[PDB]
């Protein structure tokens, strides 16, 4: 399968979360997303093919996993926006006030602005501290999914949100909205990960 932020797959045949971002370690070929999404050792399938297993992942405390993929698996540099795509260039932290996107399976390509950082979410399963929170809209099943500037500067990956019975946030104002992604920068060198780029 072709390895794109923003993309659907599956857990155990079970839940659906997004992918984040392309990434090697060494020689092998991954993709690092939310850590809520699997459990260490849980498979990954696209397009209903098996593409890998979750290698690492820290849920709560923070939400972050990367998927080890076989060598079959086509990494790219990129980002699903509707059919077409953004190119991830980097991975430079945006400043609170930037302007920023995510790409989900629910809720497609939504953008906003980040409006604050180091912000604590209650889950279910334990707190998780240090996000970064946006007024962009997003929806159940967008977790893992690329966080990303329009200048290609990969953010982070999609953890939570304050949902509505509806599902996602998109129905109330921006003023109203906490979306929360995970920073990127602590993924990579938890993992020794290198972003694929272009």
């Amino acid at each position: 399968a072709n390895i794109v932020g923003g993309i659907e797959y599956s857990i155990n045949n079970a839940s659906l979360c997004s992918v984040g971002f392309s990434v090697t370690r060494g020689a092998t070929k991954g993709f690092v997303t939310a850590g809520h999404c699997g459990t260490v050792n849980a498979t990954a399938r696209i397009g209903g093919a098996v593409v890998g297993t979750f290698a690492a992942r820290v849920f709560p405390g923070n939400d972050r996993a990367w998927v080890s993929l076989t060598s079959a698996q086509t990494l790219l540099p990129r980002v699903a926006n509707g059919s077409s795509f953004v190119t991830v260039r980097g991975s430079t932290e945006a400043a609170v006030g930037a302007a920023v996107c995510h790409s989900g399976r629910t809720t497609g390509y939504q953008c906003g602005t980040i409006t604050a950082k180091n912000v604590t979410a209650n889950y279910a399963e334990g707190a998780v501290r240090g996000l970064t929170q946006s007024n962009a809209c997003m929806g159940r099943g967008d977790s893992g999914g690329s966080w990303i500037t329009s200048a290609g500067q990969a953010q982070g990956v999609m953890s939570g949100g304050n949902v509505q019975s509806n599902g996602n946030n998109c129905g109330i104002p921006a003023s109203q909205r906490s979306s929360l992604f995970e920073r990127l920068q602590p993924i990579l060198s938890q993992y020794g990960l290198s972003l694929v780029t272009g």
